[PDB]
Order: C-alpha cells, then sequence, then structure tokens
C-alpha cells in the first residue's frame, strides 16, 4: 500500500522459504549464500523441509549472547543448489528502536501476508516460554500462532524475525549484521 509494504515485499519475493520442522511450518529468512534463520525453538535436525522438499541441514547454530543468555535465532547452512540474494547491508549493526515496521509471514496457512506493527521498541530482557531471553524486539500488535519467523522490516532494514506474543504485544529477536560476518 505504501513505501514500507514495498520493502517487506521486495524481501518476502526473493529472501524467504518455507520452512517444516517437527515442531511446524515457518516463515523462514535467507540471509546470504545458502545461509538462513529460524526461530530456535523450531528444533531444527538433520534434515528439514524448504517449499516442501527434504533438505540436508549442513550446520545449525542457536545462538546466545556472551552471558550464554539465549537469543531465539538458530542460523541454518542448508544443503540446497541456490543461493539467496545477498542481503546483509540491509541489517541493522546496533540494537535500536524504530518507527512503521511490518511484519510480513508466507506459510500454507498466511500466504502473502503483511501487518503495520507501528513502533517497535528496543525492550532487551524478556522470559519468552518460560526461557530468559535477550535483544526482544517488541511491537504492540495481538500476533497470533502461525506467524513464528516473520520478516520485520522498516524502509531499508531487515530487523528481526517473529518469535512470540503475549495476546496484545508481539516479540521477535533482533538481526545484527555481525552475526553473518564470513
Amino acid at each position: 500500500m505504501g513505501p514500507g509494504f514495498d520493502f517487506a515485499q521486495a524481501i518476502m519475493k526473493k529472501n524467504t522459504v518455507i520452512a517444516r520442522t517437527e515442531k511446524g511450518e515457518f516463515t523462514m529468512l535467507g540471509v546470504y549464500d545458502r545461509v538462513a534463520v529460524i526461530p530456535t525453538h523450531a528444533s531444527v535436525g538433520e534434515i528439514i523441509y524448504i517449499n516442501d522438499v527434504e533438505t540436508r541441514v549442513l550446520d545449525a547454530c542457536a545462538l546466545r549472547d556472551l552471558t550464554d543468555t539465549n537469543l531465539e535465532i538458530t542460523i541454518v547452512k542448508l544443503d540446497r543448489n541456490q543461493k539467496f540474494r545477498d542481503i546483509r547491508h540491509f541489517l541493522p549493526r546496533c540494537e535500536d528502536d524504530y518507527n512503521d515496521a511490518v511484519l510480513s509471514v508466507h506459510t500454507s496457512k498466511f500466504p502473502n501476508m503483511y501487518i503495520p506493527v507501528g513502533q517497535v521498541t528496543n525492550y532487551g530482557f524478556l522470559n519468552l516460554g518460560g526461557t530468559p531471553t535477550h535483544r526482544i524486539l517488541m511491537y504492540n500488535f495481538p500476533t497470533r500462532a502461525g506467524q513464528c519467523g516473520g520478516v520485520v522490516t522498516t524502509t531499508g532494514k531487515v530487523i528481526g524475525i517473529h518469535v512470540g506474543g503475549n495476546g496484545a504485544q508481539g516479540f521477535a529477536a533482533m538481526l545484527l549484521h555481525s552475526y553473518f560476518t564470513d
């Protein structure tokens, strides 16, 4: 509908796949080469389905901060025959607050879904499903089951992936440039 939705659509059309684990179907953001991200609660194993095709997992790393606190991001390298467009230059370098964000989801249940969530707070600490979690972003939208792994963007920046909600608020794990240096 406007330039926020334009940037979100550009990311969804080229840099997402549908990932399926034994814990469900997730929006999955491809970042560069064969490297993608997914919430850690997806419980990625040795094999994952990517757009309903059986795919070997070459590596999977559940990220934690240097205090050994959960960040809820798993970086996955996929045995896929095709690379993602490199979007690392759209990743923030530091923790921050944002205006006018969009949450975008693409699954069998929610295809081509875009939600204007408004202001995004650097919330920081969250007890997420009983697990102490750091680097959480918060938005005042009543997000639902099926949105996990959804991509949070502003114009020109990919800032996080949706990891949970409390019925009134939604929560995303930060994406930082420093996670994807090679």
